[PDB]
């Protein structure tokens, strides 16, 4: 069986079964699964630009626009000129957006590590290195 | 940074980066990318459900349903009833199917090789073996 064992079918069913679980959690909380894609990727960063956060959030770049468009104006984002190149956007989250995600971070977290116990230490930090490790190989 | 090593954002991220490179390949052979995730799955495989295909393809059953309309319509899958339990469809690729799909799995199997070849054979069976245990243990 050729699916069984192919490596972009193993990592797309892990992790859409694993970000399946928290999606009610985010919900019951008040998110979207994107806003909390969002705003989780932004928190404790300095800005970046708005191609970084469409990439490290999984989600096309207009779709990323449109969705800042409605956190702005909840003032849950914000929007800043780069340094140099105005071809950029920065994006960072603002204090009220940190207060209103930082439960479900969390929460985030304690699920994360009901989801690695059963591999331990080793195991878990093996994958993570990997993971990044190829993110970093894959990222244009 | 939380965004940085928590696990399903690095999951997404690599599954993401990893699967979009196949994606022109696929296109190139005339293929959409549901198409080719049908079709890779049902390789070399018996009859399953609808269910489970919407599973290791991580489509919507609705989505699913309907692009096996076409496929069908196309000579390329064929739902068959099941065994005893009539609530359930299963599904299959055909000959035709197969032959259509057979290069492009060449293909994937080659670029799969090109991915996993700077992590060595430990590391990429132990990658491949820790996402496997996790869909076991996830899915539905
Ligand atoms: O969408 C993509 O580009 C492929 C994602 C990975 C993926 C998930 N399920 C599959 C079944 C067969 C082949 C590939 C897969
Ligand atoms: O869509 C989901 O359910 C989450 C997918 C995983 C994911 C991808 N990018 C992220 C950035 C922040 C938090 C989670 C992620």
């Amino acid at each position: 069986r050729f699916v069984d064992d192919y490596l972009p079918a193993l990592l797309a069913q892990a992790s859409q079964l694993i970000s399946s679980e928290f999606h009610e959690v985010a919900r019951q909380h008040g998110f979207s699964v994107s806003e909390w894609r969002v705003m989780a990727s932004l928190a404790g960063s300095e800005p970046i630009s708005i191609g970084q956060l469409a990439q490290v959030t999984v989600t096309k770049q207009p779709t990323v626009t449109r969705l800042l468009d409605r956190m702005e104006a909840r003032g849950q984002v914000e929007r800043l000129p780069h340094e140099s190149d105005r071809r950029i956007t920065l994006v960072r989250i603002t204090r009220k957006g940190l207060k209103a995600v930082e439960h479900l971070m969390e929460l985030a977290r304690e699920h994360e590590r009901r989801v690695l116990e059963p591999f331990g230490l080793r195991r878990a930090e093996e994958l993570k290195q990997t993971l990044r490790q190829m993110i970093d190989l894959h990222v244009h």
